[PDB]
């Protein structure tokens, strides 16, 4: 059974096919690839773009999306095995998955880490659980990786440079400020897709503490070795931005401090200058700037940068609808 | 780009056309004016009638409604410009609108005032923001005015009197009791539509403190001067109800006391007799009584009055579905 | 006007017809029995299976479901008559029903008891209110009885034994442990359907305190007298499980202790051994085990029992979708 948990699990040929069908669905939004079918969208965290682009994509394809929010409407799920359920968890994913598997044709899930212990959050238990017990294809709507966002990003880029081949482009994935520590998910997915697309990726972040987990720094290496691109870390802003083609901002907490954020507040606070501003965008080769959104203005980026024509975040967001339709149509 | 923020922005010819298409949709509920299209319903406050009649109207027209509740499911939005987003607001309406604008064909928004400072609430910032940044038509689902409800009301009336011409009818818009101060929105919209329809509007309320904002009292004046009707204020019950044709109840807090309700509690509390009862309905020319709902029984109106055959609140509510389908079909 | 509040209100011929159309819809999921129609699903409590199977069933039949959650999205309703609404209730069911009656073709409602006073909860006020004021057919999505679940259960059984006639089968409806006291609804519905299907029902529970309300113990009697089966109470486990064909577990609080659960905690706590385990399932005539779900693993049943092939809870759950489509198609 084929799922869509990470782009990494897919071959370059399949990804390529996915971006093209995306491009296609973008030319003709309506179809019947999902006529009579349906998908259960399970959210354990907030969402606007994801929720909306999926709910519409299913409608635009003849299917129907059923949104579920365990804890709000649906019953809270248990993921640990053999555990004795006498706490707050009402049912077990082993039953929930097999059941959704009787009503729907697809299952999408969204569950940000709990931020208490990275060791435990890096196992991506919810998504893996779903994938294991579900008799139907499972789709990552973001956990510790945001595969869907990756393709939307990749397409917005291929669109911008007028070609599918993005090799040779200097891609700068920059960390950026945020009053509180956020999920690394997108940063990981960015690094993964940027390296996979064969670009000259530069992971810009404040201190070595902010470097992404090894798994992802390693997936990146294999991608370079494959796409003939390159990965590189930089703690110096200007040296990075210097003549870039693409610039993706994303704030996230330092993994080492998981479960111990107190000592990090003072640390991140001294890097607010990482915000993406015109000055930095000036240092680029008329580069394009993007973000997954929701973006906090004048914190992650400046009003100028957002209103700037080089900001393709809106297009990238819209592609989420086309990319996801390609993923669903594929999986069925 | 044409929106539907207020009936006032529309010419009488257009409104007239809207009520007729409403009457039409009421004869044949199913159509394809929205085939393949969709609308994002953004609610910052509770709703039953609005949510339901829109969600169904879109379905009855081949479209699809995507309900969003910033703060519950979707991410909380920021409306102030240049502000530095390091608080509770996660994204800015400038991005949210442009984005929804990539997924949907229409956007509906509902945001009651915050009741802290009328000066700030009277600017209808959320609706105006949406209208400004959205590349697609925006629809007022109620803010400081309830345009949609107006047409539902106007149609229920034209239906009741068997004619579109409601001139000459004595329309009494009466304030009514409620333990807590409520939005003036409906009262404004009532005054606006009643005067616009050319009736003999009488704004009945306890003290001059309860008279509606100037903007609305002025829109009303221009409507009289146009429709050849009349506006009038009354602090005396009986003199008002006296031989009326229409009676619309609605409770709301006194604008002067915005942000300072403590001193108003004792004031409203001494007007509970404003409740709509049989006695008052007796003083009318076999008039018809209505309310936008949700109505608190035996507080705003008496059980008798509601169960009375002259109560057309249920029909008025149902029209909300027909009126709104006319508005959507129009806007696309 | 015909509703679906309880299976009891229906004749055996109608129920029989319902299970067959269910079996049918199970062979061909898509249809147009609900083309253009819609149903308002009102939930005053959490739900996963019910919400999802209804929302999809309506979609699979050309209709549209509109989910409403009074208190979350929709406004909180008042059910008591003549009461003076100056509290938390915003509108009255008399208006809500008549209104939904103008937008939808069907209304489903879910409202678990309040657990404060059984005397008051046994009147099933919400469902009865809905049925009374609604001009359209009302469907019990579970209150003090779970009619829908009954048919899903009955079908999963007829499917398992390869025949519609389940007479002669030893049906053991066993109470089971749960840290907190739960609704008796399902237990009642089980007793009702098991006896109605003409099986040898045995109500297994700890102490006479746990025996279900008289109404249900009496409906059961009349069912036996009709279906030629039998009802029986057992406080001894083994004597019950002993060579059974069907085993339905369900935890619920002792009715006598309604509003006074303190003194029951210590009582239920000494019956955790009621959990359904392999040992007990061994004592059965290769019986089949089921539960309505959501089930708390290693509390109500053991991991073994759930993963056991005799556990038909997943199939029973899936039937909820087929059974409910038969109920809707019928009611319109
Ligand atoms: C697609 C982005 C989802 C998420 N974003 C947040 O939860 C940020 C919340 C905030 O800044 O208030 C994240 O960090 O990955
Ligand atoms: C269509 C009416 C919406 C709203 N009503 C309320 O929020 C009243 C709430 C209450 O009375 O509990 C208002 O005052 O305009
Ligand atoms: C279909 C079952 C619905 C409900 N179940 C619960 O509310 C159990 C909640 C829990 O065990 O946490 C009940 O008891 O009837």
């Amino acid at each position: 059974l084929k799922h869509f948990l990470n782009t990494q699990d897919w071959s370059r040929a399949e990804l390529d096919a996915l971006l093209t069908q995306a491009a296609l669905f973008k030319r003709n939004k309506l179809g019947s690839e999902l006529k009579g079918k349906s998908i259960a969208l399970v959210f354990f965290n907030p969402s606007m773009r994801t929720r909306t682009s999926f709910e519409l994509g299913a409608f635009q394809l003849g299917g129907h999306a059923v949104v579920l929010q365990p804890g709000k409407d649906a019953w809270p799920i248990e993921f640990n095995l053999g555990t004795v359920m006498d706490g707050d968890t009402v049912e077990h994913i082993a039953e929930v998955a097999r059941v959704l598997g009787r009503y729907v044709d697809l299952i999408g899930v969204r569950a940000f880490p709990k931020f208490v212990d990275w060791s435990k959050d890096r196992e991506d238990q919810v998504l893996k659980s779903f994938a294991k017990y579900s008799p139907v294809p499972v789709i990552n709507m973001e956990t510790i990786t945001h595969p869907c966002q990756e393709l939307a990003h990749a397409l917005a880029l291929q669109e911008h440079f007028g070609t599918p081949d993005l090799r040779g482009k200097k891609y700068v994935l920059t960390w950026t400020y945020h009053p509180k520590p956020l999920n690394t998910a997108v940063a990981n997915s960015a690094l993964t897709i940027a390296t996979r697309m064969g670009m000259d990726v530069t992971l810009l972040c404040p201190t070595p503490d902010y470097i992404l987990d090894e798994r992802y720094m390693d997936w990146a290496a294999q991608n370079v070795a494959e796409s003939g691109g390159s990965l590189q870390v930089s703690h110096d802003i200007d040296s990075a931005y210097a003549g870039a083609d693409v610039v993706y901002a994303k704030s996230w907490g330092a993994l080492p401090f998981f479960g111990n954020w107190e000592p990090e507040k003072p640390i991140r606070d001294q890097y607010q200058h990482f915000i993406v501003d015109e000055r930095k965008m000036a240092l680029t080769n008329n580069g394009v700037f993007s973000h997954c959104l929701p973006l906090r203005r004048n914190v992650k980026a400046t009003d100028a940068v957002m209103d700037s024509p080089n900001c393709i975040a809106i297009d990238e967001a819209e592609n989420r609808l086309h990319v996801q339709k390609a993923i669903m149509a594929a999986l069925v």
